[PDB]
């Protein structure tokens, strides 16, 4: 066979096994408790759904594929759908939102570990995703989302696309895509690969780092692509020593082969969150708190 069998469990649950208990957005996401019948267990999780159009279901269902296909500590987990009404997605509860809206809030109280931390962990769900040949197309810290301080997770995957044992590329077409984030391929020809994946990572971690800025503030989205081109990037963060900066800027090199694979982030994130204050410069670095040997990498994070 060509390609493996996804076997993947798609678990479909009962309505009165919920207790949807408040609404975190407005589709529309809640969240509340999840029972399962006769189980002695309360799951905390965040519903999902959307009136009904036949073509919304049809995108919210992709989307429960390929949540239910992946299966990593730093990926978000479906537990099931709920077919009702309308069709409902669940997930296992964040309780601390998404890592963009959380840097800005507790800009202050985050230090360098954290930061480089959540910076491994990311690339560690990334490499994942590809590994598991999934391009997630939409990755930026608004998809990022914290179930502690210490442990976050990739999300929002209605854009992932999966290529084959031998498709080397995805080509998109009509619909919206967040283009700040976007490697410069595929703001021009349309192309995704785990490598453009890799750019809209450099650009995820610049947000971090200049704790919640909007990239390009201000510049408009039709010119992005000329300014990409005249070999202008994002500037280099207050916090930022040049050893980070510079892996952003890797990132963004015009050849994509020439951009750092998310295995090759995850070893130099590491040796980096060995020595957090050798690497990013917080004011107050030292007392924050959240609710040779220089090349050492332990083998937790030397994937292959």
């Amino acid at each position: 066979s060509g390609e493996a069998p996804n076997q993947a469990l798609l678990r479909i649950l009962k309505e009165t096994e919920f207790k949807k208990i408040k609404v975190l957005g407005s589709g529309t996401v809640y969240k509340g408790l999840w029972i399962p019948e006769g189980e002695k267990v309360k799951i905390p999780v965040a519903i999902k759904e959307l009136a009904t159009s036949p073509k919304a279901n049809k995108e919210i269902l992709d989307e429960a594929y390929v949540m239910a296909s992946v299966d990593n500590p730093h990926v978000c987990r479906l537990l099931g759908i709920c077919l009702t009404s309308t069709v409902q997605l669940i997930t296992q509860l964040m309780p601390f939102g998404c890592l963009l809206d959380y840097v800005r809030e507790h800009k202050d109280n985050i230090g360098s570990q954290y930061l480089l931390n959540w910076c491994v962990q990311i690339a560690k769900g990334m490499n994942y995703l590809e590994d598991r040949r999934l391009v997630h197309r939409d990755l930026a810290a608004r998809n990022v989302l914290v179930k502690t301080p210490q442990h976050v997770k990739i999300t929002d995957f209605g854009l992932a696309k999966l290529l084959g044992a031998e498709e080397k590329e995805y080509h998109a077409e009509g619909g919206k895509v967040p283009i700040k984030w976007m490697a410069l391929e595929s703001i021009l020809h349309r192309i995704y690969t785990h490598q453009s994946d890799v750019w809209s990572y450099g650009v995820t971690v610049w947000e971090l780092m200049t704790f919640g800025s909007k990239p390009y503030d201000g510049i408009p989205a039709s010119e992005i692509s000329s300014i990409l081109e005249k070999g202008e990037r994002l500037p280099q963060p207050p916090i930022c020593t040049i050893d980070v900066y510079m892996i952003m800027v890797k990132c963004w090199m015009i050849d994509a082969d020439s951009r750092p694979k998310f295995r090759e982030l995850i070893i130099e994130f590491s040796k980096m969150a060995r020595d957090p204050q050798r690497y990013l410069v917080i004011q107050g670095d030292e007392r924050m708190h959240l609710p040779d040997m220089d090349d050492v990498v332990d083998a937790d994070e030397y994937l292959i």
